[PDB]
């Protein structure tokens, strides 16, 4: 029209491929159609070192404000991206910063083309992976301790009452790590959970090894069971969808023999192993879209995946790539929905179904990135490099005028 | 007559998994060999009498002996001790032993020609190579039902303490401290890198060092550091690659490999990606299991659990299509040791054969349920757990 739209998204950018990529899909996939408002926040890790990690902060409180966020992937910088890029230190995940701000559970979906089969024999169904994105070791102390030592953890509360665990006493060099979770938290989780099977109508699964860990896992178990017996066995009945609950080997286990088709729910850490695992096997690494959903009505949607560090480097040497950008496509098609789902802007809901319609109906036809290649059956008409995708995606776009 | 020093040290199970104990016991060994053990029922009902005393004699027998056999056994949540006759939601005996003993306990599928991995690029075996100490397998929790400062403490030796925050909560929370010391990782990392030289397979490691800074990167730096000092070179020779990544990075990946590494794995990792491993290529009863200490001892044991929900059917008419291969390669390895170290090849050539036998018979035709299900062509008999160890007797 151009599609005008009433609330800024708000934009996070990052790093590498991925940050070469986001202009391209905004430039030939976008802005054409949609007359797109943003607030555009830099995570480039240059500007997270510029500003002392500030801009993160400042980026999840623009989420809180507008409502619904855009993520790009964002380098978390190790000893070694330290002395890669020159950096202050090794500055803290924006993902888990941005996690904590907003708290809530990430919702991982496979991107499902036609001629592309499963890595997994029986996979029929798509698996969704409810990961919490709160707590646990994305929010960890640590210690190491080079002298060994009595090895605690201390709980001082409000009144100055404290109580204290001996994890281990040693003699001899030692690591220590300490995390947390909340109560409130796994509650929101366990409800976010069973909220997604019903509208979905999936069955929701979820394991711990709460035989081991006997009061930090055994308290996510306790909590499912509480919350799905006083809130939701009827409407599951009703719907036909049960809860499942085990222990994490054997979950992992079944999975591997399962036709798929349910809601994993995953603790923090385990979501992001499990989700690599069920995109990977599903297609690739990309082929996967990603929402946060949190309890206090804020939407951010990301790719699952990293930067692509490999493929940048070749880039920087004059390269062109194939590089699959649909995560990040859908990141903002998932983010421009919701953004007028919420304004009353039905249009642009109606420009991202389109565009995701036609993103899969590319790749059906045998046009894509070298990655689904690789795996399609039949053969691929056209091996793309990344930016010759996109455009093939804008040509389809304006073949519709959009 | 039937073969024969030393008492190969042994762990008794619970629920399916006991019950299947003797047969393989009386039909199996009994007949063709002096069966020499150092029994240990460690059983829930004896460990709840014992105050699991049962658990640590036990593993001290281990240490005392040289090579152990473990049945599966049951570990106690809430649900248990509302189950059983419990005092306590005992801890994990094969934390307890794993614990006393330390290690890397290498899991490796046990592989059959007529099953096809689930997982379509799968062509090797992958082994993984589970650190046996620490982590949250010895850790310390608390529910902080008033909130407040969640810490780590470390007081050393000459009183110096040094505090970490966690978070400070207004709110009830759940709070987890868990340990690993240098000399246990560098251990583990020269455990796979051998492991590795004597298979001539590429080493796969994997943590999340990016967000555990301290903890995961110091495993990453380790690894990193003894393979550069000492096996940079013995590597190249032989002709293979350690390879780092992210956790969720190296699973990705696995799902698109050929298979045919050793896959190293932290604690926790390695015991859910062993049972990803044993079922995507078959059934988690083929698996082989063994603790190699770094002082040195061993235990062979199951890996899978006892089958609950397979015991009770069993409590009624005997419905038993259960997969014994895994109790059954648990001997053949540890006794395919017991004898290697007791210097009698009278042993070796023996174990070479009841397990060559037990897959002659599964590539033939006869097998259990879960096999049956997931070979091709069409199982000949769905034989019971009962009469497959019938059919692997006895010239
Ligand atoms: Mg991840
Ligand atoms: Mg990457
Ligand atoms: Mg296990």
């Amino acid at each position: 029209m151009k599609i005008q739209m009433k609330t800024p998204l708000v934009e996070l950018d990052g790093d590498e491929m991925t940050r070469v990529l986001w202009p391209l899909i905004k430039d030939k996939l976008l802005l054409p159609f949609i007359d797109l408002q943003t607030e555009y926040y830099d995570l480039g890790i240059e500007e997270r070192d510029r500003t002392n990690d500030q801009i993160t902060i400042d980026a999840a409180e623009a989420i809180k404000k507008y409502g619904v966020g855009v993520k790009n992937a964002t380098i978390t910088p190790n000893q070694d991206r330290v002395e890669e890029y020159g950096l202050k230190e090794q500055w803290k995940s924006p993902n888990a910063t941005v996690r904590a701000m907003l708290d809530g559970t990430v919702f991982r979906k496979p991107i499902m083309v036609k001629n592309i089969k499963p890595s997994v024999r029986s996979w029929q169904k798509p698996i969704v992976v409810g990961r919490h994105a709160y707590g646990d070791f994305y929010k960890n102390a640590e210690i190491f301790a080079e002298a060994g030592g009595k090895l605690e953890i201390v709980v001082t509360d409000k009144n100055g009452k404290e109580t204290r665990q001996t994890i281990m006493e040693v003699d001899e060099p030692a690591i220590v790590q300490g995390i947390h979770n909340t109560v409130a938290s796994i509650g929101h989780f366990a409800r976010a959970c069973f909220e997604y099977s019903l509208d979905q109508k999936i069955d929701c699964w979820f394991a711990t090894k709460d035989t081991i860990s006997k009061q930090y896992d055994q308290r996510f178990k306790i909590i499912f069971e509480e919350i799905f017996a006083q809130e939701y066995k009827e409407k599951f009945a009703a719907a036909g969808i049960e809860y499942f609950y085990t222990l994490i080997d054997d979950v992992v286990a079944r999975m591997m023999k399962t036709e798929g088709g349910m809601l994993w729910a995953c603790k923090n850490y385990d979501g992001d192993v499990m989700s690599d695992m069920v995109a990977s096997a599903f297609g690739s690494l990309a082929m996967m879209s990603s929402v946060l959903v949190s309890p206090y009505g804020y939407f951010e949607y990301e790719a699952a995946h990293g930067t692509v560090q490999r493929h940048y480097y070749q880039h920087l040497k004059g390269e062109r790539t194939s590089t699959n950008p649909v995560a990040l496509i859908y990141a903002w098609t998932g983010a421009l929905r919701k953004r007028g789902e919420l304004d009353g802007t039905p249009d642009l809901c109606a420009f991202c179904d389109s565009l995701e319609a036609i993103t899969i109906e590319c790749i059906e036809s045998g046009y894509m990135t070298g990655d689904l290649a690789r795996i399609c059956e039949p053969a691929a008409i056209k091996v793309l490099d990344s930016i010759e995708f996109i455009d093939e995606l804008g040509k389809r776009l304006q073949q519709l005028n959009k």
